Formats: structure tokens, C-alpha cells, sequence
């Protein structure tokens, strides 16, 4: 798994500069969500369950892995493996986090970012979600962001946790990307 391995094509929404975050609509076919989810599910362990897949380890996933590198710029040399969870040397510093919703959640169970410079207002937002810049989970949607400053500082914007959940079964998968190769 290395370099860039068709392209991707879909809507970006830029969010914010603290931290510098975008969201890719459609990011990930229907088809790719429910694959993941049903992949995942017999290795899922204990909140959450989780698993990990390595780098390269599973076909569909790999397909995926080679879009990040391309939407991101980063070579596949720099990622990590994909984490999925379901809510109920090392290539030095952390750079980019992709979150990829694997579900739809109707109410609540917003990724939220409580030190980010925005916060969210109003109608459909949960109250969880209004301490920060906050994102729905819609299945196929990913949320990009940096946790570093151009000049490699940290960006304590960057933060992020998950909304309790009220309306819905939230599950996720998370790739993160490092300033150099592994
Ligand atoms: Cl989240």
C-alpha cells in the first residue's frame, strides 16, 4: 500500500479554519457503508465495540483507502489501518483524521468539536452537538480535518468526541494520516 494506487468526484462543504475541516458528501457508496458495517460486525469487541483492519488487509476497504489518499494528498505510505466503531517508525505526528459515517443517526450522535471556533445553532441540532462545531451522521458522508498547523503545531481545535446517540445506531470507521511514511 503505497502512493496513490478513477477518481472520486463529490460536493465539499468547507466547515471551518479552526480546525481546518471540510465535509466530502457521498464520500462512500450505500453499498461501501453496509460492506464495512457486515465485515466489521463478528470482530466487533468491547459504551462502543470496535475493530481494526490493517492497512491493506481487506479488498473494498483497500479501494477506499487509495480514494483517501487521493482526496487528501497524502501518500498511502503515511496511513494508519481503519477503525470502526459501533456506539451502543510510526510516521511521526498525526496530520489528518477522516471520519466516515457508516449509518444514517435521525436525532443526536453528532461527532462534535468542542474547541473548534464555531458552534452550531438552532433546529436539528442535538444538545450535545451544540457545544461545538458539530456533523450529522449521514451514511456515506466523511468529515476531514487537520490536527496540525501548516507550520506542524498543534491545533487543539481539533479535538473531537461523539454525541450520545437518541434516535438511531451509530456505527463509524476513522482513518488517520501521519506528516511521513510508516
Ligand atoms: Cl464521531
Amino acid at each position: 500500500m503505497v502512493g496513490f494506487g478513477e477518481e472520486w468526484r463529490g460536493e465539499v462543504v468547507h466547515l471551518s479554519w479552526s480546525p481546518r475541516a471540510f465535509l466530502l458528501k457521498n464520500f462512500l457508496s450505500d453499498e461501501e457503508c453496509d460492506y464495512i458495517v457486515e465485515k466489521a460486525r463478528p470482530k466487533m469487541v468491547k459504551t462502543s465495540t470496535g475493530t481494526w483492519f490493517a492497512k491493506g488487509e481487506d479488498s473494498v476497504i483497500s479501494k477506499i483507502e487509495k480514494r483517501v489518499a487521493q482526496v487528501t494528498m497524502i501518500p498511502l505510505e503515511n496511513h494508519e489501518g481503519l477503525q470502526v466503531l459501533h456506539y451502543h517508525e510510526h510516521g511521526g505526528q498525526r496530520v489528518v483524521t477522516m471520519l466516515m459515517y457508516l449509518t444514517t443517526v435521525e436525532e443526536g450522535g453528532e461527532t462534535v468539536l468542542p474547541n473548534a471556533e464555531q458552534k452550531v445553532t438552532g433546529d436539528g441540532w442535538s444538545e450535545c452537538a451544540k457545544r461545538g462545531l458539530a456533523v450529522k451522521p449521514i451514511k456515506g458522508d466523511a468529515l476531514m480535518f487537520y490536527s496540525l498547523k501548516p507550520d506542524g503545531s498543534n491545533d487543539p481545535a481539533s479535538l473531537h468526541g461523539s454525541c450520545p446517540t437518541l434516535k438511531g445506531d451509530k456505527w463509524s470507521a476513522t482513518k488517520w494520516i501521519h506528516v511521513a511514511p510508516i
